[PDB]
């Protein structure tokens, strides 16, 4: 993949905020969603946003009212829970279709 | 929403294989296709973008035997026993509230 993804901080306090910086620089992106689990599917989607109308989209099943994505990709995640902790999924959507998945981790203390 | 016939479900081998996509939808960007059980780039076969109205560019699974018509339909021709199992449609709406459908087929 050439998206890079960067969790930061990687251990959260409980009630602080994580982000999930996304570094792409590809000027064929038609969008993105992220997915909590390790798989891309409906049942699983958190958010995503549609770059060309520069909007977020509905939110999806997996979506905890706290969430925040931003036109680059990257996902804010404000007053964080233990719930909160474990494994995100980011679906880049290109124009022409090659689309990458990139997985990362964050746990809560 | 999408509904997709295999046709038939029991392949000789050899022979041809269809995986048929109904969707009424207007409001869709594309497709991809994969071989498995899960949307991952490394299990791409193949897909259509429908503002080019244009294959992509054939990925990791595809073996030169796969076509994909504008509507999502996949056809497998001259199929031998590597191709049986499981397949997955990625379908790609405008407002990427996307759809994940998979399929099964068996060779003999
Ligand atoms: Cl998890």
């Amino acid at each position: 993949a050439q998206t890079n993804i960067d969790v930061v901080p990687f251990n959260v306090a409980e009630g602080k905020e994580v982000l999930l910086v996304v570094h792409n620089e590809s000027q064929n992106l038609y969008g993105y969603n992220w997915y909590k689990g390790e798989r891309v599917h409906a049942n699983y989607r958190i958010i995503g946003y549609v770059k060309n109308i520069s909007q977020e989209n509905a939110p999806g099943p997996a979506h905890n009212g706290r969430e925040t994505i931003y036109p680059n990709g990257t996902l804010l995640i404000q007053n964080v829970t233990h719930n909160d902790a474990g494994i995100y999924t980011l679906h880049v959507i290109k124009e022409n279709l090659v689309n990458e998945e990139v997985t990362r981790q964050f746990y809560v203390f």
